[PDB]
């Protein structure tokens, strides 16, 4: 099996090339062995709407079964529904077969074992099992479980929408279409569907609400239909994008301001987690309502782990993953976050544009990417951490180098998956922005004078 598919927070590969049926079997075998090693024979299995889902999922299950695991096969479901299954069924283990928002031929695995979402060394240990044949052998079983209706009723039952809302819902032909439009309607909305047919060819836009270009159709439809809100789901439904009645894109850090106000209102002192790419206004806002803001590393597995360690009731990150523990289970779920958002907005007489525009806003630069090399990317950050001078900065080095000034901040970090440096800058003044930008440019140039700093 190829080492490259075993990533930091999941397994991901190309089904024609790096991810075969055979590989999927041995991955099931490694996962099952590890679940049993943690005392858990019971494993949920779900898949997204990808074309390779059927061929791959059978191998995954057989691998689990050949360990002696009791598999609950919940069929084609959003990623959060699989996480849900691994919280309400007998077992605390679950595997989601998904390629998230990637092109049609990508697929992969997101893995929970006895409550814990695997990351870093834990994933590499699965591969290690296959290389060493450190694998359990047994006569397992498969049970089919229909979990969607239960998930549906769980959310519907706990959400209390006041006013009615007209909502455009864009699933990008990903697996969220099996539930998000129907659930949102049931909450008390009129749903204008966009690309809600599940189709793993992805013949319209890619199901990635993080890129503005995949929100163009949503925005136009929200305006043309005079809708109250637009929602966009990623391919597997663990991320959601949001646009106001006027077409303004609301980024997750701003979404978290609304959610944190709400969660903290009922839970004084609640820990709230966000990543190093989030606006410094979120920190102040959380603290001002009496919450405990916790800045953490980028990721999904990392934020999820940090939530468990801190007792946090809410987390989010800039890629659109939002994690509710309050009234929920603590995993990322775009569909439930959408429900929670609709609940709050339905209780405000103002339109969604005004609800969000009321919060303070800094001047933000669009995220910046600098292509370096795979050999240098971590070394550049290490060099900044060693040599860089940032003045009275409030320096954070959890994930690259973030520096918080009184009126703004800057971040530089190495992409885990690509040979790229990622930067963000935000300030209250356009003067401040160009000053923080100036400092970072200088410090990168002091590491390598030949580095292409495009700001
Ligand atoms: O890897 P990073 O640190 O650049 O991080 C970026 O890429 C990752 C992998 O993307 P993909 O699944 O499409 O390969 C994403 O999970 C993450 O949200 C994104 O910010
Ligand atoms: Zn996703």
């Amino acid at each position: 099996l190829p080492a490259s598919i075993f990533r930091a927070y999941d397994i991901r590969g190309v089904v024609g090339d790096t991810l075969t049926a055979e590989t999927a079997y041995w991955i099931g075998r490694a996962i099952g062995s590890e679940s049993l090693a943690r005392g858990e024979p019971c494993v949920a299995v779900g898949r997204d709407g990808r074309l390779s889902g059927p061929e791959l999922v059978k191998q995954l299950i057989q691998g689990l079964v050949d360990c002696g695991c009791q598999v609950s096969d919940v069929g084609m479901v959003p990623t959060p529904v699989l996480y849900y299954a691994a919280n309400v069924l007998e077992g605390k283990s679950g595997v989601m077969l998904t390629g998230s928002h990637n092109p049609p031929d990508y697929n992969g695995f997101k893995i929970v074992v006895a409550g814990e979402t695997l990351a870093n060394e834990q994933i590499q240990a699965l591969r290690e099992r296959i290389e060493k044949n450190d694998l359990a052998s047994g006569v397992g079983s498969v049970e089919q479980v229909d979990i969607l209706p239960r998930y549906f009723k769980q959310i519907r039952d706990d959400i209390a929408m006041a006013k009615p809302m007209k909502v455009v819902v864009d699933c990008g032909n990903g697996v969220a279409g099996v539930i998000a439009p129907q659930l949102i309607e049931a909450l008390g909305c009129s749903v204008i569907p966009l690309y809600c047919e599940v189709d793993g060819n992805f013949p319209n836009h890619h199901p990635d609400p993080g890129k503005p270009e995949n929100l163009k159709d949503l925005i136009a439809k929200v305006k043309a239909e005079n809708a109250d809100l637009g929602l966009a789901f990623d391919g597997d439904g663990d991320r959601v994008g949001v646009v106001t009645n006027t077409g303004t894109i609301i980024y997750p850090d701003r979404l978290l301001m609304l959610f944190a106000k709400d969660v903290v209102s009922r839970n004084p002192g609640a820990d709230i987690i966000f990543d190093v790419k989030c606006t410094r206004r979120l920190i102040a806002l959380i603290s001002g309502y009496g919450g405990r803001p916790v800045m953490w590393k980028t990721g999904h597995s990392l934020i999820k782990k940090k939530m468990k360690e801190t007792g946090a009731l809410l987390a989010g990150e800039m890629s659109g993953h939002v994690f509710f523990k309050e009234r929920w289970f603590g995993f990322d779920d775009g569909i439930y976050s959408a429900a929670r958002l609709l609940e709050i907005l339905s209780q405000d007489q103002r339109d969604s544009e005004h609800v969000f525009s009321a919060f303070p806003s800094d001047i933000s630069t669009p995220e910046i990417n600098i292509t370096v090399t795979e050999d240098s990317k971590f070394a550049i950050i290490e060099a900044l951490q060693r040599d860089a001078q940032w003045g009275e900065g409030n320096i954070t080095t959890l994930d690259g180098v973030r520096v918080d000034y009184p009126k703004g901040w800057g971040l530089v970090r190495a992409s885990n998956t690509t040979p790229v440096l990622v930067l963000r800058f935000e300030a209250d003044t356009e003067e401040e922005l160009e000053r923080i930008k100036t400092v970072f440019r200088n410090q990168l140039k002091a590491v390598d004078s030949s580095l292409p700093v495009p700001f």
